[PDB]
């Protein structure tokens, strides 16, 4: 029932490159889902203590957040575009997986991820 510590958002030893990928994944992508009217649940990890959701960590093992992939791409986290976009799906998925079919906050997910599946078309070309 307890909040886990949140994905780390910084790892100084873990090597990073400025691409223009990376770039469109801040820019554009995270900018377009973070000014979204469905974003806020997405904007920030999940507070299970607040929301009284005792078994989100239990079956949720790895959770993501629009909050965490803002600072990872503030940050320089990430090595390749791949990576962050791993993240965004992987914070769709722990949605889909979490919550019972026809949930709100399921909706709130399917339209960020047909955002998302359409600034992902148009990732631009490497160097
Ligand atoms: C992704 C998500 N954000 C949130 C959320 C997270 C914060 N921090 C605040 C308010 C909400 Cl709705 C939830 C969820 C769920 O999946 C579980 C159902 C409701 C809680």
């Amino acid at each position: 029932s307890m909040n886990p510590p949140p994905p780390e958002t910084s790892n100084p030893n873990k090597p990073k490159r400025q691409t223009n990928q990376l770039q469109y994944l801040l820019r554009v992508v995270l900018k377009t889902l973070w000014k979204h009217q469905f974003a806020w649940p997405f904007q920030q990890p999940v507070d299970a203590v607040k929301l009284n959701l005792p078994d989100y960590y239990k079956i949720i093992k790895t959770p993501m957040d629009m909050g965490t992939i803002k600072k990872r791409l503030e940050n320089n986290y990430y090595w390749n575009a791949q990576e962050c976009i791993q993240d965004f799906n992987t914070m769709f998925t722990n949605c889909y997986i979490y919550n019972k079919p026809g949930d709100d906050i399921v909706l709130m997910a399917e339209a960020l991820e047909k955002l998302f599946l359409q600034k992902i078309n148009e990732l631009p070309t490497e160097e």
